[PDB]
């Protein structure tokens, strides 16, 4: 009665789930274990991301931007509507649609590629056995040859403003107010933050972003986080640096909020406010005592480069391990893992996982960015071309941002490639190709780019690296 | 005494601005010949593309496709509006004013470069010598070490179907119509004839798309045509194959056109009709008697690989030679020209120039169609992603269309890249790069991608090919 799987997979988010896929691809017998349930109280795969995160967030951010867009930039293109309005319930009702076609989505491919959904809390003990319990209390054993630990992450939650769900709210409630709060605060100004802010302003809320550091956008090349942070304050989220939130106080409907900054305690009240200060890997239960794993100083599982934990046979990967919490990372990790289990020799490339903000203008960047490159004393050419140069740009009236190459001084490697503006994540996933090939700056600018496209914008930009922009004067 | 360039160059369009500007770039004494000039006295450098053809019709494209997402699409996200409606003039007029900055932008670059503007109507004599007759009829010889004839395009004029600009006009006064046709015909299902009838048919036209031919879009893969022909007859383009025009009688504010099809002659009538038959080479009085230049049996400049005709020291580009008449083709002409002026060894690789076509869902593509490689016994393997399956596609509410790679069944090589779909631009140019460094579907599979990312079709397409694609079945 004791079942037996080449690969147990614990946690069934991007990280999770395409292993086990891939795992089953691959001819392995394969579980995967998953304790979520949806509002129907059935399995729903696809974790974080799915259920949550990337895509709730995006499907925002995109009804949010058209709102914004018809009320204030249809009129140059000739364009009258009457008052423009949003039925929020609507809009969360797509959004949760949305989520429900993709999770059953991934509930389709399991079946189709054989691989054993087993719903319930995972637990590894040691002999690499796997502990489940199911929905119900039962516990059953099952054997692995191979352990694979997706569990992801959580929001940190802090003393100071510690969430109730209804006035004071994660990224999970963010994405499901019932109306426009009239006036919003979020505490953290990291991607989360700034994308969720960026939702309630479009649609009219008074949004007041409280950072505690001094710094922007600081994994972001410099020019990016200056451009970013102009940008945003134009678009109503009033970002306040070296903010320090301290302390709360919910007043019925209502959060008074308590600050430090320059000149010493502020206050200001919110109806809503967000807390975004970052997520932390949950290992929650997840270990037995004797499991052998190792854990590290701030809570992560601790892995060599290939996702191997200190037990053999016993990997983890995505936001329970070292790297960017990206949905990308944990899936290409999950791919690396299984590949290895069947004996080929996959690595990933850390330096090309690009990194993506979906607030508008769009912020995207691979590679390193050039305050890092001048602090390593590494000597560099940039190109810059900006969109307001560009004719495909000004057809589509959106000209904000730029695009950033930076490559050697020597070699004319391209060591970065950062973007503001309409499609960054496509261009720099066009710069991400080239660096996965080697690219020189040289070589980006010889080949043939569409005309007219936002991938000239690229193409301008890797020819200004060495003074040979066409539509740009060069220095 | 004689004005003397070490490069003169006939023509300011896409091909031969470039040219200008890199031949000055590179330190050689440039002149560039434009004859036509703007309502407001301004020499029209940009050519075609930028004056009468690729911005202007992106421009439209931009603000009637807003106009029909506004009306349609925007329920969806949860946004209302009063009733949408289109000042067509102020549509234009947003045009019009794109085409004058960019315009004078290319002013500025020839200004920065130290190109020489040289207004006149420009000769090629023999001797490597330019005669420019100047619109009061002065004329005036200059000298040249090298020439560049970059002399471009024009509508074909048809005798069933006269231009007066008013009730019959070509693509030119298709893109300044004040008011939205009630019945607007178009002669032609090409590339162009499809992006002028969608911007009216967005806008309320009743459009009629009649070509001669019983085939569609047959330069695009099979399975992108058939999709295109499908979702722009659901836009309102009644696109008749088949069908060619033998006649038209205009009738005051309206055309009776006569066409001949499966059924004998037939007889249609539009407010407006627009012909887009296609485009010519325009050599007309580009040549003396004892140039030496050849013009081939179609009206074109023979030129070899490198665009060098068969007079030493004599170049020509773009349009007015062989190969896709695109404008991104004429400046990588210009740019390979006068590289090799330079003593470089610079090369065009004709094989990956992407084409874009324009319509909604955007349609792009590089390298060989699937029929091509079967008619030609090339093996291969192929691989399809669909953006119903895109979850930053379903966020965006625009899932139709797809993505599919071909690559060699023996070497696994991409031969080429086909999208129709959001951003098919973009990702096409991201497997034109990759195709540059010679990639295999296997490379292209392995690497990381942003998610969620349109990108990720295109990565998903690619696992395809082999197999291997993680969020589609496999069969
Ligand atoms: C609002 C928001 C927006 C985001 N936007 C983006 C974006 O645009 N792009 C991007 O790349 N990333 C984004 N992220 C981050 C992304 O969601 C994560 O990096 C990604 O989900 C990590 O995948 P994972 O498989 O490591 O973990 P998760 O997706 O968190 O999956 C872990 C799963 O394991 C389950 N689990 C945990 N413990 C056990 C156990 N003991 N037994 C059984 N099951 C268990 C959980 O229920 C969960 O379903 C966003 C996150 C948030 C919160
Ligand atoms: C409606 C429309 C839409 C289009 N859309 C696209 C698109 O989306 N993408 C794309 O790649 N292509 C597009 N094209 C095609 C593109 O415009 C051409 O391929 C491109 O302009 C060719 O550039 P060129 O430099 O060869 O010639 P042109 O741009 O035609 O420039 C030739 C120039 O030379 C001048 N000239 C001619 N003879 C002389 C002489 N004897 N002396 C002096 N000057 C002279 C002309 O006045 C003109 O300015 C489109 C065309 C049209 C009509
Ligand atoms: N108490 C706090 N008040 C304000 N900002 C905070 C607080 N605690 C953490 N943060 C910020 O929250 C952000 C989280 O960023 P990230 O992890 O990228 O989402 C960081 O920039 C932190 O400085
Ligand atoms: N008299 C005509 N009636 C209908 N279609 C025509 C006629 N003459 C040319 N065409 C079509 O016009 C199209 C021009 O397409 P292209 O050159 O790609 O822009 C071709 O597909 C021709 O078949």
């Amino acid at each position: 009665m004791t079942q037996k799987f080449d690969v147990v997979v614990i946690g069934a988010g991007p990280g999770g789930y395409v292993a086990a896929i891939k795992a089953a691809q691959l001819g392995l017998k394969t579980a995967c274990i998953e304790k979520y349930t949806d509002a129907e109280g059935k399995l729903a795969l696809g974790g974080t991301c799915l259920n949550v995160g990337c895509i709730p967030s995006k499907a925002l951010l995109d009804s949010s931007w058209k709102y914004k867009e018809a009320k204030e930039s249809f009129n140059v293109h000739g364009i009258s509507t009457g008052e423009v309005k949003m039925d929020v319930a609507a809009m969360v009702g797509r959004k949760a649609g949305i989520v429900k076609n993709l999770t059953g989505g991934v509930a389709t491919l399991f079946k189709a590629n054989g691989v054993t959904s087993i719903q319930g809390h995972g637990k590894l003990l040691a002999g690499k056995k796997v502990e489940v319990t199911k929905a119900d209390g039962t516990t059953e054993v099952i054997e692995a040859e191979n352990v694979i630990l997706a569990s992801g992450s959580r929001p940190i939650d802090i003393p100071p403003a510690p969430v109730d769900q209804n006035v004071i709210v994660d990224s999970t409630g963010a994405l499901e107010f019932q109306a426009v709060p009239k006036r919003l605060g979020v505490i953290g100004a990291g991607v989360i933050g700034l994308e969720l802010g960026s939702v309630w302003a479009r649609l009219g809320a008074e949004v007041t972003v409280l950072e505690a550091l001094d710094t922007f956008l600081m994994a972001a090349d410099t020019a990016v986080s200056k451009e970013a942070q102009k940008t945003l304050t134009k678009q109503g989220l009033d970002i306040k640096l070296g903010a320090r939130v301290t302390g709360s106080k919910v007043n019925g409907n209502e959060v008074e909020v308590t600050y430090t900054n320059a000149e010493g305690e502020q206050k200001i009240t919110f109806d809503k406010l967000i807390v975004a200060v970052g997520r932390r890997p949950v290992t929650t239960d997840l270990l037995a005592s004797d499991s052998g794993v190792t854990i590290d100083e701030r809570g992560y599982i601790f892995v060599d480069d290939y996702c191997a934990t200190s037990v053999p046979g016993v990997y983890a990967i995505g936001d329970v391990v070292r790297g960017m919490m990206l949905a990308h990372k944990a899936s290409e990790e999950g791919i690396m893992v299984v590949e290895r289990i069947k004996g080929h020799k996959a690595q990933m490339n850390y330096d090309l996982i690009p990194s993506v903000i979906y607030t508008h203008p769009e912020i995207a960047w691979v590679g390193k960015t050039e305050q890092a490159l001048k602090a390593e004393g590494v000597e560099v050419n940039v190109g810059t071309f900006p969109f307001a140069a560009s004719g495909r740009a000004m057809a589509a009236n959106d000209t904000g941002g730029f695009v950033k190459v930076i490559a050697d001084a020597k070699t004319d490697r391209v060591l970065g490639v950062h973007v503001i503006g309409p499609s960054a994540a496509e261009l720099v996933q066009q710069g991400a190709i080239a660096m996965e090939f080697g690219t020189s700056a040289e070589d980006l600018g010889m080949m043939v780019f569409s005309h007219p496209t936002l991938s000239e914008a690229l193409h301008e930009a890797a020819l200004a690296v060495n003074g040979g922009a066409i539509h740009v004067a060069n220095r």
